[PDB]
């Protein structure tokens, strides 16, 4: 796989960790949680907070690493790549004691992949985040002993730390949760607003790129249908595409099957590789500035993706509409359908619903009209 | 030292559990959870003087959110020829895998030191999340419903089908120390606790008509004279030596499992001591941490509350000097309630108003009768 990296080794490997981040062009990134949950016309800030009083409740408890860099040379990238289990383990008897959610069907799924929960609950990682630190880096003070327990009990936060200071480009895979979580569990609390949260998103990383934003537009829009990770990777494979040459570098697991977070960084890097090739048609370059700390957005309206710079633009509702269809429908089935209208903007809700986007108002209107003639499926305005 | 019954080997095993279960005296049984509180501290949820409606709210508030993840059940029969008891234990690994896309998906609670002190332990969680059988209540089974599916509705129940067997028997169930083995029990595999603790009462003797709490039978006469300690372990040690001697066990052919096994050899021996109906009187009485039981089959009781105070004071003291602070009033007890506070129990209840008024001159510590709130 990667290295798998637990308590027991953590110490002896952070080094090999601290010099791929440092020798490396980009690295991407991928959590696995304890679970998703305990829509539509949300707000970024409603969704902000529904995903915020929802989901941060469970525990990042893997965390994958990849790590590329381009050699000049043969052309080719390099890579490392990293499994960290990570588990709050309380420090002592006064430190605080961590109470996260598990979701069955989340939990039952990583089973179904080979997971390995001991590796988790017996060997993860400690850490602490902003505060828990500072107000241990007040208590302790005022030979050289416990100084270098500090540094043990922070544990998993350091490599955090190094990405968030190595000013490097970090890309995800529709990572709105991955970076939630990473800043909930290593930083702090995430806070009231998401205007507030936009600023500290963008010091833990400078740069964020999300490849299936990436893949969801031109003139990947045309070109792809079904952004999922899995799908993603195979469609970049083919023409008009042209998969890099990837080496794992000497001394490390390459791959040659089952999800990890390891592996899927490895995977979506290599996404992120492809589709900024054919962009070219460089890794640090001017052509993929405007996927910079743009997060992906899910099941709804007229967002295109959340902008962590702030502010967010106005949805311009009178251009959206509602769709319920057979399961049986893949995405050329939308497009084919509104095809009289030119481009649009497709966000599947459902298995069985998707909000589309027009091009005008009174294309909205008429797209209605139509369906008036059909059985299929219908179309709607305002729920 | 059970058998380990997993999702793979539930099915084909069932049988011999039913067996033991249905040829057992009584079983002793014990849970492991996936943890304690949320929010409250330990001794928060276990007060010292709190009132069994405001205990079990508590415990319902913060401790039901909790898997039992494990289910340890030892069946003991009497053999009447070689004066033996017979043994069988189990280990159910037991985990809510969703059933469908449109079953509910379980979402329960970890405590960290919970899940630290089981992995001390050699707990092996790979069994219960990768390997932990499916089980369903009350309601999600009556309720699933509206050949082969015939066959998925008793593989969707799964464990419960095993609680259900214990609940039918109605054979005795023996615990140590287990208010909340019982309110898990019931809360995962029958229904959510209920809004009153009478009504929870009810709904507990019909899962199990005959409950006998170990550590509760321990806590009383003759037991109270000579036992000091009675944590399990510490329990199982002192049953072993005079006046006591380990019964004469057998088996057939850390765990929860090891646990009940344990357990059920304390009652036994226990049992054995005190010459059944002479075992009657504990039968229904669950044990409390804090007045040391439950119910009775009800209503609790109301003690004096009179001889009590709560003391307010600095951080650094420690048990010997609050010893010192109340030597006027001779012996008395102690229930520490938190960093900086703890009750008092004084012998007479004017004590406690004396102790007020020598106070009154005292910045350190600070005084109140139990009354307040
Ligand atoms: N932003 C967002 N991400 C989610 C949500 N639910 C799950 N995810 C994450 O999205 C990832 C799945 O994205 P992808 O691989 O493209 O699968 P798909 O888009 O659901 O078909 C998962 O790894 C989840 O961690 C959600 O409600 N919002
Ligand atoms: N703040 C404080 N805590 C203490 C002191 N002495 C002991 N403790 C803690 O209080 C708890 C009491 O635990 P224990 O000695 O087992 O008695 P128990 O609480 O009734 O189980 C322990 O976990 C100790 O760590 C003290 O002087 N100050
Ligand atoms: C590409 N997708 C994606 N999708 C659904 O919408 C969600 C979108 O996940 P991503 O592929 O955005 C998934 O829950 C998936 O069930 C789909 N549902 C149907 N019916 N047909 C499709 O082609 C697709
Ligand atoms: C000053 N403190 C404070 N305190 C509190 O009592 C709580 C419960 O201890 P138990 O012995 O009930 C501890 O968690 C702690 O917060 C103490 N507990 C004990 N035993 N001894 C002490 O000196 C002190």
């Amino acid at each position: 796989g990667p290295m798998e990296i637990i308590r027991s080794n953590f110490k002896i490997n952070l080094h090999k960790v601290y010099q791929a981040i440092e020798e490396a062009d980009f690295f991407a990134i991928d959590g696995e949680f304890s679970g998703i949950s305990d829509s539509g016309f949300d707000t970024p800030e409603e969704r902000y907070q529904k995903l915020k009083k929802h989901s941060m409740d469970f525990l990042l408890f893997q965390f994958g690493l990849c790590a590329f860099k381009y050699d000049h040379t043969d052309s080719k990238h390099v890579t490392k790549s990293f499994n960290f289990y990570v588990f709050p383990k309380p420090f002592s008897r006064s430190s605080p004691d961590v109470k996260f959610v598990c979701q069955s069907s989340s939990i039952d799924f990583l089973a179904s992949q080979g997971f390995d929960f001991n590796k988790v609950f017996c060997s993860g990682i400690p850490y602490l985040n902003q505060e828990e630190e500072r107000q241990l880096r007040e208590q302790f003070d005022e030979y050289t002993k416990e100084q270098e327990e500090l540094n043990d009990a922070v544990g998993f936060s350091r490599v955090i730390h190094a990405i968030a200071n190595s000013g490097k480009l970090v890309v995800g895979h529709n990572m709105l949760l991955d970076v939630m979580h990473t800043i909930h569990q290593f930083y702090c609390p995430l806070p009231a607003d998401l205007n507030e949260f936009k600023e500290m998103a963008i010091c833990v990383f400078p740069r964020l790129l999300d490849t299936k934003l990436m893949a969801s537009t031109q003139p990947f829009k045309d070109i792809i249908n079904n952004t999922s990770l899995a799908e993603l990777e195979k469609r970049l494979k083919e023409t008009p595409f042209d998969p890099p040459k990837v080496e794992s570098a000497e001394g490390f697991p390459s791959y040659d099957q089952l999800h990890e977070a390891g592996y899927d960084a490895y995977i979506t890097g290599l996404c992120f590789i492809s589709m900024a090739n054919y962009l070219g048609s460089s890794a640090r370059s001017k052509l993929i500035e405007p996927f910079f700390n743009k997060l992906f957005l899910m099941r709804v309206m007229d967002i295109p993706y959340l902008n962590l710079e702030g502010p967010d633009l106005q949805p311009k509702r009178d251009h959206v509409l509602h769709v319920t269809f057979p399961k049986e429908w893949k995405t050329s089935d939308l497009y084919q359908l509104f095809s009289a209208f030119g481009n649009i903007q497709i966000s599947w809700i459902d298995d069985t619903s998707a909000f589309v986007s027009l091009s005008q108002p009174e294309q909205v209107q008429i797209a209605v009209n139509t369906s008036k003639y059909a059985e299929s499926y219908r179309i709607q305005t305002y729920a």
